């Protein structure tokens, strides 16, 4: 017998909560936000402070090799020092920004473009979508805004972004 059959019990008592290759765990969101406070950021702030990582990684790329530059409203933390905060949990920049990606979504579509639009790829019509972590705006694990979406984006702009 390769694998012994199931007990009941075992099954009962089986840990299955939802997994995610594209977003950060559950554990490693907390040690970003544990470490963020630690390093004095108001633990009331710490989800708007994020989003000004966030904020920079929509116009400026999410990779792991991305050079952060810039304060954040919080003096004596960076924004490259919050980059380090979230690569000490052990996700990636990427992750985390895709973790945001509906509220980020909301804060920029029809408002500003990310900044390089143009240099990379796209159309006019696409711009919205020039982002490396567009693929979270649509994802129901990530972070909502609280109302939902201003929009959908549009098929072009799904295509648009799956065609880079």
């Amino acid at each position: 017998i390769a694998f012994p059959a199931i007990t009941q019990e075992q099954m009962s008592s089986i840990k299955v909560d939802p997994t995610s290759n594209l977003l950060p765990s559950q554990e490693q969101l907390k040690s970003v936000s544990t470490l963020m406070v630690a390093a004095k950021v108001p633990a009331a702030s710490v989800t708007t402070v994020a989003l000004e990582l966030v904020n920079f990684c929509y116009d400026n790329g999410s990779s792991a090799y991305t050079t952060v530059t810039g304060p954040s409203s919080i003096p004596e933390i960076s924004l490259a020092q919050l980059a380090s905060i979230v690569k000490a949990s052990g996700t990636s920049l990427r992750k985390f920004c895709r973790y945001f990606a509906p509220i980020i979504w909301n804060l920029r579509t029809d408002k500003m473009a990310p900044a390089n639009w143009e240099a990379s790829g796209y159309k006019p019509s696409a711009k919205f979508a020039a982002f490396d972590f567009f693929d979270g705006v649509e994802n129901p694990a990530a972070m909502q805004p609280p109302s939902g979406l201003t929009r959908s984006p549009t098929q072009e702009e799904r295509i648009a972004n799956a065609t880079n």
